[PDB]
């Protein structure tokens, strides 16, 4: 039984390609592997006042189809919490709530998820010119493997940690933040360093400040300051559908200068409304002279060594060029994720698939990577293509036209 | 051929009730009628800078219908702007586009609705008890007659000008501005006085401070200063469809004390963006040694008079408690709306309606009027509703649900 | 030894009157007298999050002299957070922030209060007319007894509780909740009901919301929902120094109409962040599956009684026009207050002090109550003049121009 | 008479510093020196709707003095509008407003500024060591010379063009926008195009379109959308007086850091309430159907002729990496400028004074030039010292503490 199309991994990009599937009058037969118990969304970073980056226009569907029955106004609906949220004239949704909202829609699909089904492997299906994949998935009874003329690789980030820094009992990236924390003894951690200038650092940071009233939290970062993500109207257009083809389509000079102008829509940046959280918190406690929030600024980790009770936090000093040591409870490494790469899952297939200039792979529009003639069959990304189609490759931004897209070449191409 | 229910107007209600209806699994035939030459939503107000006062998700259809084809959402995609109006991060459209949306779902709709027709009266149809309604329309050619077992009447609000100050060439109800502005010499309106306090004259002052810049303008408004229109989000709860229930259902002390609290969301008050704007400018002004707008508080309009070139404006100020004159080129009253009265329309059929203690037409929930046995026809209020309903039925508000549960009532009845 | 000016209790109004004798190049003797140990202002309700409803500009002098001493910029100077302010661009500070601006002017203040000294009763002086009146100071050791050529009362506002409902181990005015609450085991207060709409209410909901996860709480309040606090900056204007003047010398009717259209400016109704933030917080609860506030509108407290371990707070619904019982662990009355009124100190003086038609205080536009030439002396009053100045009387917006005029006043008739 | 100080030019800078002269007990005397004939503080960008980038607490003496009788607030008082102003509730004044403050202090202010005085050269004094300048003033009538044991220069920016564009009778820098405009009739500016993506060019791009409803205007800039300015309180504390303290102190590594992540709160952005603004206005036109405003982006001015009363713009796109020419009525080139250069006025005394590895004057932290011993007199820079006091040397955001600071240096080497 071979699969027009295996899904690998369901995030919210599969779960818009299975969505995207769904709603095509193509019949297309397909299979999505998790390897997850169920869908599970940045769980570790599900804060209690974390809010959406995105509108809850950019959903599942509504930019491909303004009347899907998977759209986020639907799932407000059926909820019956529409009017409530309508009345709250907010374009962003709690973590939270979209955590829901994906669920709810995974569950609303026709088609079933293969959960604790890991990808172990992709390989050259029987034949030449090779024209199907097999899949080999790992459960945890048996393993198995199917076959498909598709594979769609949607497998998420990779968590990086400062150069010269290992994970460990006292040493976490933020990914992992709420799993170790829940864990804990509460007064096991009244001394917290957190490193890293975006987004997660800051509202770990917010959290931490807020959750316990002795916690004392050093927040170390190469800026300044926290810098200011940009939203605005037309910066925020790189984002938009027709922006990827601009992208695409511009020479390298483009490309760069789409970085160069506008990576701070995106990395290494603090939403306003943290940002001022913030402040108004470390203002409030120097009126009250109890100052817990200290801002190491210019600054990075360069090293954690365990020493008795403590975690020796090793910090450079940018102004002064010198390091000194930091002694805290735990280190929470807000240091951000490295992209997609499909090349490991690959193995073999590598060999037919044609890597640019600068060694990175080549993709089609249509989000395709491109292949010798030695192999026919289809491979595409969703993660992994921020230097061929921008910066929404990894985002919720562009869900609905890219499976949409991706849905369409299937069709086209059988 | 008796239609199954017969819509007397075209604005937002009776186009959502044309949604409902084609969206509906039941067949049910219609007829809609309208007096203009086509949908024309107050656009005497549509004003360059005028924004909605309600939430794009407010639509035809949206809270009942999640996924509408007449949805706003909808309409934007094929108008190829989604992507560029969720970037600006607005509830709040345009009053223009939302006039765009409008004549778009017309279009879109199956049914062909009949316009250039005015409704002139409804008669009682043949037989006893009343099974039908006769309704009569006026083309500019001919006239005819359709017959009918329901009848939605949706006929929109009536200009309500000062007591003892009548319209004329000088002195425009604000429902008519851009009407009669678009058609005078620039520099024949260099004086203008705005009476009012609430979002129409807030607006039309705003809007003669920046089409010109040596217009002077007097605002004559009751209050001390514009007040802020409440739409913090529990007290915007009472606009909810589930609030409707809770003011149908609460006792006369309830449903008063919703007016009381919360009059305020609605009436006599000025959004915060269109308040803060007129301040900057008169801070401005002041700055630059050139004042224009002269806001004139305390004070009611209560004559006007032309003389030789000179519209005479008589003000009373509550301050002072006398009567003075203030000259200028036009005088506009921004002095709201009277609610819709089926009355006039019903004719001989009142006499089946029942009415209420202070003399109001009873309304069931399902919006259709309280009759007698010998009236067995549908009559359906779109409108003439805040006492029975509350503050959301003149509003577009509540479009989506009411226009649905009218044609649920429809259905049910015919079964 | 008799003073030109004591003034009794030692509020922000007091402090302020301090302040604007010592810049004053008149030589003025004065005498203050407070009951509490130190400046106390609503320490009741200094809650965590809680932000002043005026701006910093409206402080102890700047409205007055642009270039003061006791400026809350210069304190925020002296205390080394002036750069740090600024960044926040916020033009509100926090409560708790105030409270140390009042304690820091205090201090600064050349003059010395004297506290633990409340005044027990005003009696007239030796003479007829009288020239003087005298001041009964009780300490907690003696008694004793200054003499004044004139006097400033300024003793604040009086708690007012729901009618039939009076205040108890386990029912508490909102000006006194955080006495009670630190003193309570948190386990104890499981569930609490708050009654009220207004921004005390408000507060004290979210507080208790944010304070433990566990909490249940019942907001009760006559209105659909919390109405917004009016701060716009047209309607803003009635807290201007010069509409002082305007309701001042403006009609009844004039009057009646400041509170007819801005008493959502300062009563019963709520700032916008405080709303939404409310507002956020039940809607994250309901997409938890864990409700905890509850929203009872339309809605009176009636009664309290204490019931084995329960408080048993009987509601009135408007909606249903019936009562029921409501038990939990604590009642919180956040019901307002009752204006300032000189009489109860003024005693035997009062004869010689003139009423109005409606039985009221008549006060010059100097805040000097009117006497019958029986009195020589000047009793002021900060505090107890909604009626004849405005809405401003009793807050913190016209501190420092308030202040000067009444030491202008008295240097003159002093001269 | 030899002056303790001269002031060479008269903008906010020396405006404070003749305030934080007056109110210090030191008995100082000074001369100050403007070429134009009275204050004159961008008056080519005082647009109607413009509004000052730093907060009125910034005034010409709050931070140094929180009582001063020339604060904004005394400046408001005086003026009648205090109340008024409060009741606003915003912290940025109009720029209208902003001039009339520095013309109230400039009038307040007991010493008389000399105008219409230009300072066309800077000598050394008789002597070895040089114990004095002697400042050259050329007015309209005569020519003379001033004496004086310390000189400030504050002559502030200069233009900066594209590089190959000269201005010219249809090619103006946004500088001089007004000068130009007021002077042609209305309907011979049908077609505008306005180069840069910052503040200048944003706010001219909006008055265009405000002033005439049938004015096409082209706005052509690198990036791909306007990028937000950041005020957020974090990064907005590099224009803390203290942050003077850590630019200074700090390494060539943590100097370079303060324009690597905070170049963004100044040079090249625009103020979050402009960007919307624009984005309205070109929203509104398209419901409309009369576009006017096109954006061209990735793209830069590299060329202008004048061909038959068309202005033919040449404009280099990225995306495309080819050129093509515009045709328009007036190109305004909104490209920014640069900093002041005390080495122009200086002459002779440069040969006393040090320079850095990089070739840049060396400025201690007084603001005052390092010399040789031969050079004893004081040479104070407010403008030019980017590369040593960071970002706010030409800005507004710290003049009450400079001129304070430069005040009492001179106070302590009499
Ligand atoms: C806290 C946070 C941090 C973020 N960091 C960044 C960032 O640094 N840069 C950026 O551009 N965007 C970032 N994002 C965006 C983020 O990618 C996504 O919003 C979301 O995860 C979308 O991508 P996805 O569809 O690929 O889902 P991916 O969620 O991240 O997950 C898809 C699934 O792949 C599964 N999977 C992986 N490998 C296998 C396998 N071999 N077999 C079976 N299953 C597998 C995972 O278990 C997972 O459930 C962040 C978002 C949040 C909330
Ligand atoms: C500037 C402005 C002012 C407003 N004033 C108020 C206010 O004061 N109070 C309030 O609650 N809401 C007010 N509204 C809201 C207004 O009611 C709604 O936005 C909207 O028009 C209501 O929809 P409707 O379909 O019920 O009425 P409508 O849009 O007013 O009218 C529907 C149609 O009925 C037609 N019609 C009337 N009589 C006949 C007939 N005999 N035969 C055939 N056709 C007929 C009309 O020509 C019209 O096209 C205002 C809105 C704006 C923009
Ligand atoms: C939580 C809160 C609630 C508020 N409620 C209202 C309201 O309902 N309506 C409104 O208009 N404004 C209200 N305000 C404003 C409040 O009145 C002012 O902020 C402020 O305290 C007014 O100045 P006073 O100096 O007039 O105040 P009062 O501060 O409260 O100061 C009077 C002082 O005199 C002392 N005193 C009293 N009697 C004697 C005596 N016999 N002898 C010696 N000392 C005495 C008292 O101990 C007290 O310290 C409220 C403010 C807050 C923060
Ligand atoms: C529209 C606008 C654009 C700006 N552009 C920038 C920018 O690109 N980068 C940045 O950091 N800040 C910029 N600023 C900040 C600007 O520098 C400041 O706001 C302010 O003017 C700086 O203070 P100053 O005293 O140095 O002013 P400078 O105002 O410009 O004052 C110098 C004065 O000295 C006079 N002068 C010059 N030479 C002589 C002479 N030889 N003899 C006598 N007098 C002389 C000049 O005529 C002038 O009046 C801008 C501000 C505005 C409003
Ligand atoms: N609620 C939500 O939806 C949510 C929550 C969290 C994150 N996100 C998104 O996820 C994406 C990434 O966010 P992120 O904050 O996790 O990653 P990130 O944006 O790349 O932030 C990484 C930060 O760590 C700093 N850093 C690197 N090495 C360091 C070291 N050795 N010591 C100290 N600091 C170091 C970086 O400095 P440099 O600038 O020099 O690299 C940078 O400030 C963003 O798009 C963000 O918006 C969304
Ligand atoms: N979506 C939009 O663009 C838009 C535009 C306009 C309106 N609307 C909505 O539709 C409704 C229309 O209201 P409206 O603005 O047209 O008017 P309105 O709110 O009904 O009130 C009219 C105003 O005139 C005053 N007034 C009455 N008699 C007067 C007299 N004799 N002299 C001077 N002033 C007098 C009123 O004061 P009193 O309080 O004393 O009566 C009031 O301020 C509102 O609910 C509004 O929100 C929407
Ligand atoms: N109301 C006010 O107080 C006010 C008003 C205006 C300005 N300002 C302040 O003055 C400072 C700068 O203002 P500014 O906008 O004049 O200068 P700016 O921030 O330096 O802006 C220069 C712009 O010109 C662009 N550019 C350079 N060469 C170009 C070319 N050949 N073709 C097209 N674009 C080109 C730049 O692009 P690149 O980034 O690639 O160089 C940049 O976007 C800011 O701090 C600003 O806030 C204040
Ligand atoms: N980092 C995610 C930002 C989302 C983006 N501003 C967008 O609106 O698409
Ligand atoms: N003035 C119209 C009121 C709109 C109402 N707040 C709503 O959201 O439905
Ligand atoms: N572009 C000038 C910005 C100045 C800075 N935001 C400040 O407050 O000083
Ligand atoms: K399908
Ligand atoms: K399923
Ligand atoms: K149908
Ligand atoms: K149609
Ligand atoms: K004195
Ligand atoms: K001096
Ligand atoms: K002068």
């Amino acid at each position: 039984p071979t699969h027009d199309v295996v899904g690998v991994g369901f995030g919210p990009a599969n779960l818009s390609l299975a969505v995207a599937l769904e709603e095509s009058p193509a019949a297309l037969t397909s299979a999505f592997f998790e390897r997850r118990a169920s869908i599970s969304w940045h769980q570790g970073m599900l804060l209690p006042a974390a809010k959406m980056q995105v509108s809850f226009l950019k959903d599942l569907a509504t930019f491909r189809n303004p009347a899907s029955r998977f759209s986020f106004v639907s799932f407000l609906h059926e909820r019956g919490r529409l009017v409530r949220f309508a009345n709250n004239h907010d374009f962003f949704p709690t973590r939270r709530e979209f955590h829901d909202y994906l669920e709810w829609a995974e569950s609303k699909l026709a088609h079933e998820v293969s959960y604790d089904s890991e990808v172990t492997a992709i390989r050259p299906g029987p034949g030449r010119p090779v024209d199907s994949v097999l899949v080999d998935v790992s459960t945890p009874e048996a393993t198995r493997t199917v076959e498909a003329r598709n594979i769609v690789i949607s497998t998420g980030l990779v968590p990086r940690m400062p150069a010269g820094v290992q994970s460990d009992e006292f040493v976490w990236h933020s990914s992992r933040f709420l799993d170790h924390f829940r864990d804990r003894d509460p007064r096991s951690l009244r001394r917290v360093a957190v490193a890293g200038g975006g987004q997660s650092a800051a509202e770990i940071v917010r959290f931490l400040h807020d959750n316990r009233p002795d916690t004392v939290v050093h927040a170390i970062m190469p800026s300044y300051g926290y810098v200011v993500a940009d939203n605005t109207p037309f910066a925020n257009q790189i984002f938009d559908p027709a922006a990827v083809d601009d992208y695409f389509d511009g020479s390298k000079q483009a490309k760069d200068a789409f970085w160069r102008y506008h990576r701070n829509t995106n990395y290494s940046v603090v939403d306003d409304e943290v940002i001022r959280d913030l402040y108004r918190r470390g203002y409030d406690d120097e009126v009250a002279g109890a100052p817990r929030l200290n801002f190491v600024n210019l600054a990075h980790v360069v090293g954690a060594k365990r020493i008795a009770d403590d975690t020796r936090v090793t910090v450079y000093s940018m102004a002064r060029e010198e390091s000194y040591d930091l002694d805290v409870d735990v280190l929470v490494c807000a240091t951000g994720y490295d992209p997609m790469d499909p090349g490991d899952l690959l193995g073999e297939l590598a060999e037919h698939c044609v890597q640019d200039a600068e060694g990175r792979w080549q993709v089609d529009r249509d989000y395709r990577m491109v292949t010798t003639p030695d192999l026919r069959c289809g491979i595409y990304l969703q993660g992994g293509t921020e230097h061929t189609h921008g910066l929404s490759s990894s985002l919720l931004s562009n869900l609905a036209t890219r499976s949409g897209e991706i849905v369409s070449s299937i069709e086209r191409r059988k």
